[PDB]
């Protein structure tokens, strides 16, 4: 028995956070392939979301690895399908991405608060080292992208959307 | 005692010019971080101003080194905070930069005139070699940037501001 | 809007800590050039303080970068001139440096305490990763230097001050 | 006839400055060999003065080359023997060196003033580029050395003189 100072509440919440990361991954997969549609055709947007799908999956895998290291038991649930089948414009897609990220970030912070109430400093090191800083960086990048996309809407929206994909993504 | 042909008036004016260079450096620091804001998000503008902050600091350090070489005494004053907290558009920011540069250039020229009236040819060599030519080059570059920014304003200002940052900076 | 779990109190305190780092940087600049005076002439002491000026500036820049990442707004104040124009002996200068460092360290710890009361684990990761350990290391080094400088004072102070600069710095 | 805008007064003064540089060179030669005496035996001091002898000779040669370039006629006088046969301590020797340098520097400045009164901008470029900055640097270095030598005198003069030669020169 390896398990030590690892509460059942943390264990459960780690499994939920794994589910949220895989759901996010799945969302990004759907975002990526939407932008690869012949009638959408924004290669850079596709590559941005595909890369995020992978990062989110890796996140989940690190949580699972940590679950096992602490002697908790990974439990998997259904992955709920993404919230939309079609994601609109690059602007709409980037808004939906940042609301998704803010929800993951909130779940990370709820998990940190739970680890403080439970006195679980390994969990706290774990989240700090691999999640908190990265999520903040990602959200700042998405904010930056959103400000440039918005700046490019104005009167010529198609033009702005093309330029952004070519010169930023 | 090393001091030779170095007037108290030059000495004072060198300390003031050091203060002006560090103030300029501090202005550029504030300009750079304004453009790094998530709601401004113009990476190239940030990098242009950050680089200038550093060049201005180096300027100040060279003046200090020269002060010591002539046997004057460096005296430091408060660095006054930059003239604005938010710098508006890239156009506004580049105008404010060039007025700042013109003020440094005028201070350089007042110092040269003072060195001529005092018969201080080392000071004159010093300013010529490291300051006068560089300030002229920088101001010409900023003028060029300002003309391209203005050319890009027209009807689609957001578009122009994005393009300038991507294709020039 | 990227800002999430980032209090106005943390935001303010980050801006103040930036000011303290830049002030420290400016102090070290003045310490460095004092030791470069022809009538002081302690090259190693100059290089030690110059390097510190740079580290302190970098500190400030990292805080600013973090401010932007969390969606706070950087606000700059006057940089107050250093507490002295002439810094006495290497011993006096190293004492003044360590009191300065202890004040920065205290400000770092007040900021950590504020981040705990506000439940801001990103801020806590941030300070731990880049500031707390480094400040402790620096202070230990300065303590070591101070003990060797003091050991060298005794009867022949000029000799001790020369040796320290040649064989340690 | 190449000569253009080159006064007879500048020409004469260039020949005198050549004589001063060669005299200085000769002084340094004598300083160097004094420190190589078996009863003085300060290798680093010898190497410092030997190097200066060479720099001063090079100075003279550059002046001669410039004399010819402007179509003036080099005229050589006796080189007066150095002011002393024995140079005392490293402290005494470094004082005598800096008075010598200050005299060369004054002659450089008198020549610049003469070139301004004569409207001879080539002469002014010439002195600025190769002489003024270098003489200031050298004098600052000698001042630094003098401050460290003085710091090392105190009670144990022999010790201080040995250490300076080993750890600085
Ligand atoms: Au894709
Ligand atoms: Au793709
Ligand atoms: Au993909
Ligand atoms: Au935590
Ligand atoms: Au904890
Ligand atoms: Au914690
Ligand atoms: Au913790
Ligand atoms: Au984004
Ligand atoms: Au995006
Ligand atoms: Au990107
Ligand atoms: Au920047
Ligand atoms: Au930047
Ligand atoms: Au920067
Ligand atoms: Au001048
Ligand atoms: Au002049
Ligand atoms: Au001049
Ligand atoms: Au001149
Ligand atoms: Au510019
Ligand atoms: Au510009
Ligand atoms: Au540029
Ligand atoms: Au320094
Ligand atoms: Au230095
Ligand atoms: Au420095
Ligand atoms: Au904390
Ligand atoms: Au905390
Ligand atoms: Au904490
Ligand atoms: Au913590
Ligand atoms: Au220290
Ligand atoms: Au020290
Ligand atoms: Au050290
Ligand atoms: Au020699
Ligand atoms: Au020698
Ligand atoms: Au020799
Ligand atoms: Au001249
Ligand atoms: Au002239
Ligand atoms: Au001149
Ligand atoms: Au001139
Ligand atoms: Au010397
Ligand atoms: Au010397
Ligand atoms: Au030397």
């Amino acid at each position: 028995q390896i398990r030590q100072n690892y509460s059942t509440e943390v264990e459960a919440a780690v499994n939920r956070l794994v589910n949220l990361y895989l759901r996010a991954s799945y969302t990004y997969l759907s975002l990526g392939f939407y932008f690869d549609r012949d009638d959408v055709a924004l290669c850079g947007v596709c590559h941005f979301f595909c890369e995020l799908a992978e990062e989110k999956r890796e996140g989940a895998e690190r949580l699972l690895k940590m679950q096992n290291q602490r002697g908790g038991r990974a439990l998997f649930q259904d992955l709920q399908k993404p919230s939309q089948d079609e994601w609109g414009t690059t602007l709409d897609a980037m808004k939906a991405a940042i609301v998704l990220e803010k929800s993951l970030n909130q779940a990370l912070l709820d998990l940190h608060a739970l680890g403080s109430a439970q006195a679980d400093p390994h969990l706290c090191d774990f989240l700090e080292s691999h999640f908190l800083d990265e999520e903040v960086k990602l959200i700042k990048k998405m904010g930056d992208h959103l400000t440039n996309i918005q700046r490019l809407v104005g009167s010529q929206a198609g033009l702005g959307e093309y330029l952004f994909e070519r010169l930023t993504l």
